[PDB]
């Protein structure tokens, strides 16, 4: 049913669910803009692909053929779906619209999820090829905040810094995280022309003359030459299209916001350890195009989590 | 079987299960009243969707047109689902009652998932974007007072005072839940005036006019000019447009109450700890439109977990 | 099938299940009776819906209309399914019993589940708005038990009566309780009535007038002008409608005695404590309709659960 | 299939489980015979009813009537189903065995459920108003046993007979089981009653005449008067029928012996325990019909449980 289809894809953890994975330390290596850009530009396709041809929404089958009222049941049955297979030969189909727009119909729900998948590939490749590596280098940063901060509560009764001054000439994973935003704003453009030029398409070209006319039955003047068929799940197809099209036409700034990475970050989100004696060196330096950028934007994504950063947050905002 | 899809979507937690997930510490984020009001407002459209077209309450297909007695199975089956097809094309079907009405009975079904999904996205952004920041804060304050009462029995034997201090001159958070609930009540408005327009249409039109004229038929004079097709399941679709009609007038003013923060809210939920002499200090100061009425909210709603609260409000009860 | 949906809602937790949930203690936050109230009010109409419509007691579709001999299977599927739908239209269906009985026994699944779910409001209103309140107080009252149950062990080797005099003259949580017996009683009192109507209704009723009149159909004199059409699943909704009229008239009296909180509870639940030498104190003062009567029966019913009662309870039964 | 449905009521613990709930302490409050009579007296009418209507033993639909050669498939498809719900109208069915036959072929599922849940009703009225009462009691008693074990082996290196003396002269708890096993009694014979009147039936019932004559086609002169319509699944109900009173035949003594609580109960349960000098009371007195009985029936039911009871057993078991 339509409504528990939307409880499988919406209302749910689809692919949003936090990695529950004894390597993670219960981190998430997926900011919130990017998770929600990622189940959104894979769940919608998914979703209009069970609900275009869900029950309730669709009568009989995708296509049929108006038959002469001398055919008997099984000779109607061969005649609709000769012509649902007789879609991809040329020699056939004398539509009024050309042979395109009748392909695009009937794999419809198969482009769908083609770039369903497409879209899916790079948050797939940054959690195989870049996740670990952030996982790998946040479970120590952390760590080590822990170990100041204890040590700066030892006191009063810098390798991180120099790590960082080091990762910043370093752009090896600053830029996978562009390439692989980039890659889904790509997709999400061919999508957006792709479902643009569907919608485009004539409403009167789902329908198609069509001709079992092939050896025997070429030479056998007892069926008619022309029969009329019809794509009826198209309709359907050309609402949902819009509807897809209007959804990623409003996520396409989201992911081009998302590409400008020194943008997004704050250069002070270290700013709150700087007042411990032990650390007593700065955090910042400078921003650009560099790993950096992308640890801090990691970092500040979860800094929360561990309990020295909030007493620190609240030590620094009492500012009144 | 309509009883189970009931115990799908009533008498379980279809959405307001607890967040069992380890970086919550078992808190709630949303309001009881709120969450209600999440729950009733996807739930129904849901499950009016899965009762309209259950079994035992429809019979057969969505559409049937009367076709002539001398046409075949197939053809018929060929009149009945162009029909259906036949509906987004101007060209066609001369109903009594204009385009637009059968176009909302086809795809009642799809407009009554578009705003279950609009409704529950003010929910699913205040969990992603403002509930971890309440979280992170509520799991300091809570700690805190444990520290203070425990520390106030070691006496017998104001940090947190500072903190809400700062954050009554910073409505960051406030106008984001007052955004969200905002475009709640729009979408629930914007629900009750659709259904109202659909419950308004004349019952005597889901029937329409059709004809099979088109490219070969057109110049086929063996087939009647004019079928009789009616959409069946609409007298059902008119039966549950004004239940959620009437659910959706009764949750109105539950959103437009719950709009109200600083009424909700009750300047003495803190009060309970001002008699412990580490405390000493006011922990009221005003009320208004700020991110210190949030927390009041939020603190109260879920201030009897820590057994330290409850103990002094037994304390500090006991009065006559 | 029938066994396995008795199973389902019968000879299982449907809703008895206890509350698996990290914030109760184990504690039960709803009496024997009115959970006993609460699942029969709530599974019989479920169960009843199910073994209505359910295979092997139902032949066919729900609707049959006996159209003419030489119309084709297509046409009087058309008929059976319009007549379907022509219920909820007035100028048709000439029945000799009114537009009423048809409404009630298409839709009789859909008022079942209306007033199954109308029966659980009142249950789940009080285990989101009052249940949590019980909780967090018996947590308190038991554990302060015990503390005095250790200190009296160890002086052989009064602040819960102040608070439970505090309460008395509060009736902020026992109005609530009788406020959510009454809807449930009422509504009970309203599905009562409704289903001895329902059984009164004439058994030659379901069967109705039918005409295929309408625009087209209107000026073809080729189809009948009358068409007899039957309600199928008439007879088992006139079976089932008693069964349950006959358990909500004897479920009445259950309600209406828990109505009568002071009447049920007992003035001695917490005398057996008042032997220890550090109670020392009178925990009977009156009855009446107040917090502390609901807070007794509260009490009584799960006051076993703590190990220092069942001990003063043989303690004090040794007197013979 | 048969095959797993028997799996689903046969060879696993359908309602025979173990009481896997955190407040029992592993105990079990139901005797094997009384469970052993239950799960027999509940799985077998729910599995006749599962058999008797299973795939690979039934052909087509229950019911199936004879209509002239000349009406089409859907007039068939409606005399077949009017008159099988035109077994609840007294002006046809003209039967020549009478009204009565007809309406138990029709609803002989829905009444072997009836008395199915009648029958487990005691049993789980003994679940909810008296298990937890024992529950209780047990629970301290075999802890007392446990601590006077103790404190022997102490002494080598009388509460409970107080007790016991107490509940000899209360009949409050040994009445309720009484009445249960006796409601329990009172519907076996019921159902024994019905079943042997059901199989009492003449095989040459369930075919029935009817007439679809009322309204529009009373006053038509097309159709026949007379219809032979058949009620299939009949001959399948008289061979469970006979199953089921044999069965129950066979298990109405076990609950005529379960009845003489006395009986089967021996005095000397705990007359293991007579040994140890702490002990050195008596603690057999009488019999007769009092909740000492239970107990000592309850306890020796599951006194293996405890480790110090065989313990005492083996001990005292060498008497050659
Ligand atoms: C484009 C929206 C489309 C909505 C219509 C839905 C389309 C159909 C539904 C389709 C399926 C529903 C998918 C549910 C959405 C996924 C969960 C959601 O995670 O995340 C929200 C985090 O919210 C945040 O924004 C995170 C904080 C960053 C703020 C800066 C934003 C920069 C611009
Ligand atoms: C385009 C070229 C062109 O104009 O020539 C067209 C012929 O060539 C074709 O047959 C088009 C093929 C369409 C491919 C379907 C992808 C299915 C995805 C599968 C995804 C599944 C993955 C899992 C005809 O040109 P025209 O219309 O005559 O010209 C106007
Ligand atoms: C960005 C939205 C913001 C608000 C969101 C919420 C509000 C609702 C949003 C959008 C409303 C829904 C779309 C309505 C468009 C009507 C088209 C129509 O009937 O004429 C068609 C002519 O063909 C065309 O018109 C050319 C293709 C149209 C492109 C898609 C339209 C959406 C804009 C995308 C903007 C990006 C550029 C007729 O042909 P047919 O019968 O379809 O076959
Ligand atoms: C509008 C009701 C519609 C009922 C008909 C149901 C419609 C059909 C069912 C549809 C589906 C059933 C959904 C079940 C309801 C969700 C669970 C329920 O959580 O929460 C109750 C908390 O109760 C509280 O009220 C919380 C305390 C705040 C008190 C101030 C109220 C201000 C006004
Ligand atoms: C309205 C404009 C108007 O009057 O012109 C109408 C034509 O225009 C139309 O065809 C109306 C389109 C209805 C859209 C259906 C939404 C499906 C939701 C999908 C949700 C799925 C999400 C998952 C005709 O005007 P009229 O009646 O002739 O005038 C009187
Ligand atoms: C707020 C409720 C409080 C109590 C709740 C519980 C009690 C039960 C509640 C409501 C009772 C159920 C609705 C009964 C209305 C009968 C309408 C009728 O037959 O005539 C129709 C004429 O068309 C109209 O009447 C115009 C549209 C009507 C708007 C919806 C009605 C609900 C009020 C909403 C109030 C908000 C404003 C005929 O046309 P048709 O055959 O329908 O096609
Ligand atoms: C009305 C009965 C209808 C029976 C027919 C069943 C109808 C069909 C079955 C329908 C579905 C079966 C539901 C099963 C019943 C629920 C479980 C059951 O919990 O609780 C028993 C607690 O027993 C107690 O009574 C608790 C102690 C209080 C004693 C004072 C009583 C005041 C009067
Ligand atoms: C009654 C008024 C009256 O007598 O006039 C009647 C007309 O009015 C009607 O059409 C009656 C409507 C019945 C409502 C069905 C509820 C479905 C529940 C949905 C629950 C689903 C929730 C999930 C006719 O009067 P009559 O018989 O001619 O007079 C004698
Ligand atoms: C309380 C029970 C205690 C024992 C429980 C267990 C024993 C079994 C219990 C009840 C036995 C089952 C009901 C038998 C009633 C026969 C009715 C009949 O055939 O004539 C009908 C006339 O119409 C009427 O008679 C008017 C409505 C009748 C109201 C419901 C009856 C139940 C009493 C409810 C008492 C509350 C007041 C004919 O019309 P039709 O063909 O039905 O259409
Ligand atoms: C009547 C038998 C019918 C058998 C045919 C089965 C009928 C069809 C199967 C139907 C379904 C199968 C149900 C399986 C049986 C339940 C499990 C079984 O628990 O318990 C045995 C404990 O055995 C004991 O007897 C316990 C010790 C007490 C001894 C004194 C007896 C007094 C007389
Ligand atoms: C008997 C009275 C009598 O002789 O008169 C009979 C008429 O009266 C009847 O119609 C009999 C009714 C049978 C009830 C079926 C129970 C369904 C259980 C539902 C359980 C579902 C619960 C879940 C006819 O007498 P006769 O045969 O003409 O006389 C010889
Ligand atoms: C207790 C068993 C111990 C051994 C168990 C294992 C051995 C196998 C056990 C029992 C064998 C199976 C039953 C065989 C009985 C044949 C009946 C027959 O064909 O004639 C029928 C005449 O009608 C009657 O005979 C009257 C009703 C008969 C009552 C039920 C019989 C079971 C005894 C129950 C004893 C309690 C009293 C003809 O009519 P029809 O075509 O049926 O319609």
């Amino acid at each position: 049913a339509i409504a528990q289809l939307a409880t499988e894809y919406v209302f749910s953890d689809f692919l949003l669910k936090e990695p529950t994975e004894p390597k993670f330390k219960g981190l998430r290596l997926e900011l919130a803009v990017d998770k929600m850009v990622t189940c959104i530009a894979v769940g919608l396709p998914l979703l209009l692909i069970s609900l275009a041809f869900a029950q309730e929404i669709s009568i009989g089958t995708q296509i049929s053929c108006f038959s002469p009222s001398s055919f008997s049941w099984r000779q109607a049955a061969f005649v609709d779906s000769y012509c649902w297979a007789a879609v991809q030969q040329k020699n056939s189909l004398q539509s009024e619209s050309g042979n395109l727009p009748l392909w695009l119909h009937k794999f419809f729900p198969y482009i769908l999820l083609l770039f369903a998948i497409l879209l899916y590939l790079p948050p797939l490749f940054w959690r195989f090829a870049a996740a670990p590596h952030i996982c790998s280098d946040l479970k120590f940063i952390m760590e080590e905040l822990d170990k100041v901060y204890n040590r700066a509560i030892k006191a009063a009764k810098p390798i991180v810094e120099q790590y960082l001054k080091t990762k910043k000439n370093s752009n090896n994973l600053i830029i996978k995280y562009i390439s692989c935003r980039l890659l889904t704003l790509i997709i999400i453009l061919l999508a957006c022309i792709y479902l643009g030029y569907y919608f485009s398409l004539s409403s009167l070209s789902d329908e198609f003359v069509c001709s079992i006319k092939s050896g025997i039955l070429r030479n056998d003047s007892t069926v008619p030459d022309q029969f009329q068929c019809k794509l009826i799940a198209v309709g359907i197809f050309q609402l949902l299209s819009v509807i897809n099209l209007v959804v990623y036409v409003l996520l396409a700034p989201v992911v081009v916001y998302t590409l400008f990475v020194p943008f997004r970050q704050k250069t002070d989100v270290l700013k709150v350890y700087e007042i411990l004696p032990t650390f007593d060196v700065l955090h910042f330096k400078s921003e650009g195009y560099n790993d950096l950028s992308l640890y801090n934007l990691f970092l500040e994504e979860n800094i929360s989590e561990v309990k020295s950063y909030k007493c620190l947050k609240v030590l620094e905002n009492i500012k009144s």
